[PDB]
C-alpha cells in the first residue's frame, strides 16, 4: 500500500533503532525496516566500550540499560609468550563510571524496541526488504520496499540508512567510498571457560604461531578469535587440520581439551575486518547515510557499535533541527558528517595503528609485540586510551532528548 | 581591459608553468598570471626527486632541462650521533635514470618560459595580481585582476588556481580544507663548505639537542635546517643567542666556523612546515584548484614540487581531453583528483610517518633514531623508498604532449 | 666405616660451604664431602653481584670477607659497535653499599672454610666422592661414598646435595627436571690488560660479528667470553682459525696484539651456558637437592653464586628451624622451595630476557643491539635493574645466624 511518514530509517542496527527513538520521543512520524525476521539472526557481537555507558548516562538510560542481563569487563590485558605486558583499568580514564560491557546485541536491541513500541508515531517493520529509492522531482521522495505482505511505497522528507558494511542502500545513491580497507581476518571459535581463568576478561595474546583475542561469550564459555592475514584461511585448510591444531595448541596448551574433540575447519567462523567511509554521508534531498553503511571499523577495543550510536544521536539532532525550522535541506544533512567527522576520523586512524600491529610478516611479526610493549610504557599513552574508550566531553543534544 | 582566453592559469610556480605550456603546444589559447615581478623574488626550493627525473624523461624534457645548471645528489644518509645508520643511492630504485638534483626553481621557470614564449598563443602576464572571480551565469566566467597597468577582466572557460599554500583563490572559490596539519618548523641557515664534506649531499642528523637537514644551497653553500616544534622558536629566542649557539655547537661541532660570526637570530629563517589537502579540487563549473594550493606537503623526499608538477600534467591532460571533445562541464573537471587521488594520498599519508620520527617529546625524543634503524633495516623497506621517490608507472597522458 | 651426624652436604662449592658453617655454629654435626683435592681444581668463576654483598652485611661477614683480596666493580657498561649505549653504577640501587666485586671462588671459599675449621663439629673431606645414597626404611638415611682412603657410610638425618650441574646426585633421588634451557655458550680466553683500559671493568660489546663480555681476570689480566650459538663453535674450527682471528679483530681491534701469538684452538675455553630448574627440590623425607644442582643460571650479570649462596641461607634456616622444633618431615623442607621459588623464577626469566638479546640470526643479530638501547631508556628500567642486581628486603634468617 501507500503509507506517509516523516523519517524512515532502513535497517534495525543497534544505531537505527537508536535514532528510532529518540525522534520517536520528539513526536515524530518514524518507520524503521529490517531485512530479518528479529534482532537474533545475525551475530554482531556482543562487547561494548565506556563510551557507550557516557553515552547511556547522558541520554538517562544507563539504569535502564543495566537492568538486563551484562558482564562487566573492568580492563584489558595484554600477554606476549604468556606474560603480562600491559595492563589498564577502565576505571581510571574518566572520573565517572567506566567499564567495558559484555552486552549482547539483541538483548540491548530488544531493550531499545520496548522502550520505543510505547510511543504510537514509532513503527517498525520486520522482513521488509527495501528495493529501491523513490527518487523524485530530482529528490528523494521515500523508498520502495516489499513486506513478507505486499508492495509499499512508504514515503518520508528524510530516508536514513543504518543498513551496516553489507548496505544495498550505499549503491541505490551514488555514494563513493574513499576509504575500503582489508587486510587482516578473525578466525572465532568458542570453548567452554578453563577453571582458572576468569569469566569477566578481554585478553589479546602475542604467541609463536598466531595472535590470540579472548572475550566472554554468552553462557560462561569464552569466545577466542585468532588474527589471520587476508587469503590465509584457505591456505591452512589445505595445508590440514592436524597441522592448525598442532601450532595453536603449541601456542595455547590450554586449549587441549576443547580441541581434543575438534577434527575438521567448520567449527570456526571468518570474520573479515572491514573498515569503509563515504565520501560524504548526505550528497542528496531526504537521503543521507549513518552508522556502520558509512564508517564501519575493526572491532578493535569494542568502537564500532558506540561509534555508530553517536552517530545516530547526532543525526537525530540535525534531523529534530530540521523539521523545528521547517529546514529539512541537503545542507542541514551534512551538519551530521560536519560533526562526526573528527570523531569517526580519528577512530579510524586509531584503528589503522593498531592493526598495524597484527603484521605476520617474517621479521614483522616477531617484532610487532616488543613495538607495542614499548608503546604502551610512553607517558603519553593514557590520553591516547581516553581517544580510543571514551568521550571527553558529551555530545551536545537537546535536553528534550533526555529520557525521565 | 577585455581579454579573451582558453586558459586562464593564476599563479607561474613550477606546476602552473607546465601547465602553462603543456596546453601551449596543444594549440589552445594559455594566460599566465603572476603577482610576482620574476620567479626570483622567492626562494621557493631547490631539491627535486627522482620523480621530477622520470616526469621530465616522459615527456621528451630531461636533455633541455639537465642543459641547465643542476647538481646531482645520489643518495640520502641518515645519521645518529654522528654515525651513520642508513644509507640509500637513488640509482638502485629503479632501472632508468634515477637520482635527486639540485635545480633552482627559478632556472627551472626560466627554461619553461623559454620553451613556452615560442608559442604565439601562450601569455604571460607579471605583476598581476587576481583579485575577483567572474562568477557569472552559475559558473566561473574569468578573473577581475589588476596589471601593475590597469584593471584586467580576463574571460576563459577554464580557470586554473595555482597560487600555493598562500592562496588566495582558495576562499573566492569556497574550497574546504580536508587536513589541515602543522606540527613542525624549520629554522634554514646556509654556511660555507667545510672541506672535509661533500657539495651533492643529503644528509639527515639525529643529535642530542636538535635534528638537523643539510642540502646543497647553491653557490658552493650548504643549507641547514634544524628542527623544531611549533611555537618553540619564540622559547628560543627568549632564552638568548648564547644557549642557542652552545646546543648547537654540541649537537654539530663542525659549525663552529659559521657560528663564530652569528650574534643574533635574524641570520635564520623560520618555514613552517604545512601541509594540507582540499576537500574537492573541482566543484564549480570552469574552476579548479591544483598544485600547492590543493596538496601542499612537508619538504621530506623533496616530493612536493614532482607531485605539483605530476598533478599540473594530469590536469593538462584533461582539459585538452575536454577542449577536443568540447566538454568542460564540472564532470570532467573532477577527473583530475580521481586521477591524482592515491598518489598524493599515498605520499601525505608517508609523509605524516616520517614527521612522527621528529617528535621532541620527553621520552620519545631518544627512543625516535633507534626507531628509524629499526626501520631501515626491514625487508619491505625498500618498497617504501619506491612509493617516496619513484613513479611506478608513467603518467597516462596524450602522446602530443611529448616534446620533439 | 660408620659415620653419624645430622648434616651431610655433598659438594662444597660457595653455597654448600656457607650452608656449612653457618649450621655449624649452631651445634650441629655437620660433614661435607668434596670429590675434587681442593678448591682450585676447576675454575668456578670470579664475579660477584651487590646480591652478595647484601647478604654478606646480612651475617654481619662483610668486614671478613672484604679482607681478603678482591676488586670493586663500579658499574657495568654496555657498547654497540665501540660506542656505549647504556651506564650503570651499582651505587644508586641501594643505599647501603653496594658494588661488584671480582673475587676468586678459591679464596672465599678458602675464607669460608678457615672459619668454619674452628667448630669441632665441622669436618670436610676432600676427596671423597659420594656414590650412592642409603635410602633406608623408605626414606633417605645417609650416603655410601669412598675416600681417596676406604668406603664410608655416611649417617645422618639431613643429606643435602649442592653438587652443580652436573650433579651425581641429580638422578640418585628421581628429580624431575622442568626446565633444561640451553641456546649459547661462550667463549673464554685471557689476554693481557692494555694501558688504556680499567682493570675493574664489566664491559658488554656488541660488534658486527661476535658480541665480547670483558671481566677483570686476576692476575691483572682481562678475561673475554665471546657469545656464540649452540654449535656453531665447531663451525668456526672448521672454518679456520685465521678467519676466526680476522673476524675478532675487525671487530674488536685493541686484541691485535694478544692475537699476534694465537694460532690454534687450544687457547680458547668453551662453557655451556646451561639453565636448570628442578621441579621439586624436596621430595622425600633426608634428601635435598639446592644451589647449582637445582636452579643453575646463566652468567649474565653475575647471579649464579649469590643466588646459589641465598638458597643455602634459606635451607640453612629452615633446617636449624627443624633441627630445634624436631621436625624434619618432606613438607618442612618444601619450605626452602617455597621461600625461593618467587625469587629464582623471577631472576631465571629475566635471564631470559637477556639472552633473547644474544641472537645471531641474519636480521635480528642487528636490530638487538639498539633494542638494548631502546629498552634501557624506558623510564622502568631502573626497577629492572634493582631486581636484576640488588634484593629489595634481607632473608628472614634468625639472629643466632648473625657472626659476632
Ligand atoms: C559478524 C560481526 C561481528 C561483530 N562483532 C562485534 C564485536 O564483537 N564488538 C563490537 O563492538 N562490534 C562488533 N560488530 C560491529 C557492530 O555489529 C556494529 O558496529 C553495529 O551493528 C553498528 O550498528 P548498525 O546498525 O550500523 O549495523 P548493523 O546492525 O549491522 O546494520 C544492519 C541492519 O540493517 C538491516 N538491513 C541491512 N540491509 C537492509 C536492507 N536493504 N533493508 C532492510 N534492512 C536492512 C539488517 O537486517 C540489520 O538489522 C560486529 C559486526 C559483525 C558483522
Ligand atoms: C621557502 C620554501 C622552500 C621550499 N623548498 C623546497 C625544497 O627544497 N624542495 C621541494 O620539493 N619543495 C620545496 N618547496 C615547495 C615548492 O616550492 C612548492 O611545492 C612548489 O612550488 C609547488 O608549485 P606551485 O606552482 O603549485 O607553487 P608556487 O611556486 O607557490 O606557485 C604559486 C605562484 O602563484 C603566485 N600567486 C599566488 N597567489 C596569486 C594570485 N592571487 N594572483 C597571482 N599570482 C598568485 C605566487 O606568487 C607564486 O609565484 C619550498 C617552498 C618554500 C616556500
Ligand atoms: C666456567 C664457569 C664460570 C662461572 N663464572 C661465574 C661468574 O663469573 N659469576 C658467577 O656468579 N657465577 C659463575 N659461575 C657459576 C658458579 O660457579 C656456580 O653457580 C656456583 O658455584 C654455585 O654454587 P654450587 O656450590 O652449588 O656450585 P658448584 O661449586 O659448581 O658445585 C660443585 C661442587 O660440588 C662438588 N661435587 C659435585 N659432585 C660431587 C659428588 N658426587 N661428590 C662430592 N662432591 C661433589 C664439586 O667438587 C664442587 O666442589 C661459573 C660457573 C662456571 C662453570
Ligand atoms: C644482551 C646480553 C646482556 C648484556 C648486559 C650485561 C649485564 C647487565 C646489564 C643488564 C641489562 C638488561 C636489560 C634488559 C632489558 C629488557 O628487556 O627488560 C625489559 C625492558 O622493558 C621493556 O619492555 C622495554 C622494551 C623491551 C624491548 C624488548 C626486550 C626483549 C627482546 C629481546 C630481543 C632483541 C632482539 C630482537 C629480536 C626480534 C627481532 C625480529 C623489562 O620490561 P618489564 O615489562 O619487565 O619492565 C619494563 C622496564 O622496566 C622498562 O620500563
Ligand atoms: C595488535 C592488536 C592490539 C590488541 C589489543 C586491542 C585492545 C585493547 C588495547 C588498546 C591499546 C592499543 C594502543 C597501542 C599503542 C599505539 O597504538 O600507540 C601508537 C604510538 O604511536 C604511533 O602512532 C605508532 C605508529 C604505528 C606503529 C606500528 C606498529 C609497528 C609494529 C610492527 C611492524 C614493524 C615495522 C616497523 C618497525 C619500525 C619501528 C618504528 C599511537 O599513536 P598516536 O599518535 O595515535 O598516539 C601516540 C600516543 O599517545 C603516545 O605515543
Ligand atoms: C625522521 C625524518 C626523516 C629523515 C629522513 C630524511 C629523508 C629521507 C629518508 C626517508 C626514509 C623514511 C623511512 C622511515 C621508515 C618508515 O616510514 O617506515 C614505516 C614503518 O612502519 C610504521 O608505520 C612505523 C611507525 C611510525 C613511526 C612511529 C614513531 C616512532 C618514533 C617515536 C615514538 C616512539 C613511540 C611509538 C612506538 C611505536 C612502535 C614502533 C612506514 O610503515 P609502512 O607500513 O608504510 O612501511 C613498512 C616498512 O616497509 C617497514 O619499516
Amino acid at each position: 500500500k501507500e503509507v506517509q511518514s516523516d523519517v524512515c530509517i532502513v535497517g534495525a542496527g543497534p544505531a537505527g533503532m537508536l535514532l528510532g527513538l529518540l525522534l520517536a520521543k520528539q513526536g515524530l512520524e518514524v518507520i524503521v525496516l529490517e531485512q530479518n525476521g528479529d534482532f537474533h539472526r545475525e551475530y554482531r557481537g556482543e562487547i561494548t566500550q565506556p563510551r557507550f555507558v557516557q553515552l547511556m548516562k547522558q541520554l538517562n538510560l544507563l539504569d535502564y540499560i543495566e537492568s538486563n542481563s551484562h558482564v562487566k569487563i573492568p580492563e584489558v590485558n595484554v600477554f606476549h609468550n604468556n606474560v603480562k605486558i600491559m595492563q589498564l583499568a577502565f576505571n581510571t580514564l574518566i572520573d565517572e563510571e567506566s567499564y567495558c560491557a559484555r552486552l549482547t546485541q539483541p538483548t540491548l536491541l530488544s531493550a531499545l524496541l520496548d522502550k520505543a513500541k510505547k510511543y504510537p508515531n514509532f513503527k517498525l517493520l520486520f522482513n521488509t526488504k527495501v528495493r529501491d529509492l523513490l527518487r523524485e522531482d530530482g529528490k528523494v521522495t521515500g523508498v520502495y520496499a516489499v513486506a513478507k505482505e505486499g508492495n509499499l511505497n512508504i514515503k518520508s522528507r528524510v530516508t536514513v540508512g543504518v543498513d551496516g558494511r553489507n548496505s544495498t542502500m550505499e549503491k541505490l545513491g551514488n555514494f563513493e567510498l574513499e576509504l575500503d580497507y582489508y587486510d587482516n581476518d578473525l578466525l572465532w571459535f568458542s570453548f567452554e571457560k578453563p577453571e582458572s581463568w576468569d569469566y569477566n576478561i578481554y585478553h589479546f595474546y602475542f604467541q609463536k604461531n598466531y595472535n590470540y583475542l579472548f572475550l566472554p561469550k554468552l553462557g560462561g564459555y569464552i569466545q577466542c578469535g585468532i588474527s589471520l592475514t587476508k587469503g590465509e584461511y584457505q591456505k591452512i585448510k589445505k595445508e590440514g587440520i592436524e597441522s592448525f591444531k598442532e601450532k595453536i595448541l603449541e601456542d595455547m596448551p590450554i586449549l587441549k581439551q576443547h580441541f581434543d574433540t575438534v577434527t575438521d575447519f567448520k567449527s570456526f567462523v571468518q570474520l573479515l575486518c572491514r573498515m569503509r567511509y563515504i565520501k560524504d554521508w548526505a550528497k542528496e534531498e531526504g537521503c543521507m547515510l549513518i552508522g556502520d553503511a558509512a564508517h564501519c571499523v575493526t572491532p578493535w577495543g569494542a568502537v564500532g557499535s558506540t561509534l555508530a550510536m553517536g552517530t545516530a544521536v547526532i543525526a537525530a539532532d540535525v534531523i529534530y533541527k530540521g523539521f523545528k525550522n521547517n529546514d529539512l535541506s541537503l545542507e542541514t544533512l551534512k551538519q551530521v558528517q560536519s560533526r562526526r567527522k573528527e570523531e569517526v576520523k580519528m577512530i579510524q586512524n586509531l584503528q589503522l595503528t593498531i592493526e598495524k600491529f597484527l603484521t605476520r610478516e617474517p621479521i614483522k611479526k616477531e617484532i610487532a609485540p616488543l613495538m607495542f610493549s614499548i608503546a604502551t610504557k610512553m607517558p603519553d599513552i593514557t590520553n591516547l586510551y581516553k581517544k580510543l574508550f571514551t568521550r571527553e566531553f558529551p555530545l551536545d543534544i537537546d535536553e528534550s532528548f533526555i529520557f525521565h
